[PDB]
């Protein structure tokens, strides 16, 4: 029987008032959202303290740890079975995250931002998700980047990042590959669609596949739909991704995306003979 | 550029009180639903007066025409551009439907229930949709029918129904094939999934493909979801169907299914070179 896709629930820690204090309130609400993520069917709770999309702000390592360290401590204290991923590109944030018990590190830079992040992951058993980004900056930008063949560019990029991660001590069975979607690839939505169509081409690299459509820009369509109207598109994009080899789906709509991806897994399942 | 999938909006005419009178009220509401179907993006309005799923009731031809004849007359009077399909298996209902201006006839029996339906369609330019059904009765039944290979059984069935429709005078470019889904195939949901997986195998028959996941039984999943919770599953099933060759998608959720299927069409679209 074909195994299910693992749903990665998103849990971003963004302070209400970015002044001093009031973080105890923000930690309490983050545990509430994490419990609802689990109750909707999420297999992994991805805690991140720094947004990396276009228009996002760069935050220091001290501020990043100030946001996620209380959250990880609270979740692993009351929900010790829940597997936790941490969305970070700093080696210092990853080190403290792995000490607390995080089992996965999502690096939007694919180890490029902090040269010491690869080794910190290697000295553990944590898995790492290398995502393709059109920019060296982990904070992607609004740019209608064009490609002669986006599939070859992303394939060759992830191939050399996997080699760089293996040379740092991370085995291939602990490396997860993310072709990137939306603005990370291009503000031209055609290239996110082409990557979804040829997702199975990346399985030759021998690593589990990680994708996050999650109401991104490329799901706007001809109607120029905004975020509130992208749920049908993100269900279809995530389902077709699972049909084309995606092992992880990172989304904000855990309940609906899991139920849609469950249909894709059932379509991929041959009969019981 | 790859053409879009044509969304078929469902419009069932079921009397409120099945007594005498009050049909003028039911005709007025049916035009309202038809306008909303068009405004959500439906390309065809499918008007049917007889449900054919399990537990449905068999109605006479006089009653069937009593329900749909005022509806078709009202829609084609105020919305003369709207293309109209009629869900019927009776040659008499199809004849009156084609005279009023219907451009498509959806026959759940694939011409088996009324031997004269094929010829009535042939004396017109209307397209016909032949759907596979496990039962000779157009009203399908609750039955966990098993198959050695459901794909071969449905393929050979549609192949001989197409030959029977061509021998009756209907050209191949006016024949649309529906493998059937849900209870029409089997109350065992595995076979609807296997048909979706191998939908592209039916393109060898040389006809446009017609599918209607539309919150059927097989989308219940392990959670045993009921109809209200099947919208994510029906978006994923319809999108994967379009990815696998479906030219028509018949649904109740026109707005969401069209937006999800639009993502599938964009994934199927190769770059502009
Ligand atoms: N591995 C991976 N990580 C990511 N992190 C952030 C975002 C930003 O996308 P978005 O859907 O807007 O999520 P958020 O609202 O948390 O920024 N996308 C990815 C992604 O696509 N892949
Ligand atoms: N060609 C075709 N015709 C059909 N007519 C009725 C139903 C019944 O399915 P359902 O989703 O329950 O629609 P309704 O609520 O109108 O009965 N399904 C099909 C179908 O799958 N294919
Ligand atoms: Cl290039
Ligand atoms: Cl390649
Ligand atoms: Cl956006
Ligand atoms: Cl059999
Ligand atoms: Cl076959
Ligand atoms: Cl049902």
């Amino acid at each position: 029987g074909m195994a299910k896709v693992k749903i990665v629930g998103i849990l971003n820690v963004t302070p209400n008032s970015f002044h001093d204090g009031g973080r105890f309130v923000e930690t309490d609400k983050a545990v509430v959202r994490a419990r609802e993520l689990l109750s909707q069917g999420a297999d992994i709770i991805e805690i991140g303290g720094e947004s990396t999309g276009p228009g996002s702000n760069t935050i220091t390592a001290d501020e990043e740890l100030a946001r996620i360290v209380p959250v990880i401590r609270a979740i692993r204290s009351s929900l010790p079975d829940a597997n936790i991923a941490v969305d970070t590109y700093k080696a210092e944030v990853a080190r403290k995250a792995l000490e607390l018990g995080a089992t996965m590190i999502n690096d939007v830079s694919a180890g490029r931002a902090d040269p010491k992040l690869f080794g910190v992951v290697a000295r553990s058993n944590a898995q790492i998700v290398l995502m393709y980004s059109k920019d060296t900056d982990p904070h992607t930008s609004f740019d209608e980047r064009q490609y002669v063949d986006v599939v070859r560019t992303v394939y060759d990029f992830l191939a050399e990042r996997k080699k760089a991660a293996m040379s740092a001590g991370i085995p291939a069975d602990r490396i997860i590959l993310d072709t990137g979607l939306g603005h990370f690839v291009s503000s031209d939505p055609q290239y996110s669609f082409q990557l979804l169509a040829h997702l199975s081409d990346f399985q030759d690299l021998g690593c589990k596949l990680f994708l996050s459509p999650s109401r991104k820009s490329f799901l706007a369509g001809n109607e120029l739909l905004k975020t509130a109207d992208r749920l049908p598109g993100t269900i279809a994009a995530s389902a077709i991704a699972v049909l084309h080899g995606a092992d992880y789906i990172r989304t904000h709509d855990v309940l609906e995306v899991r139920r849609g991806c469950e249909i894709a897994t059932a379509i991929n399942q041959p009969p019981e003979r």
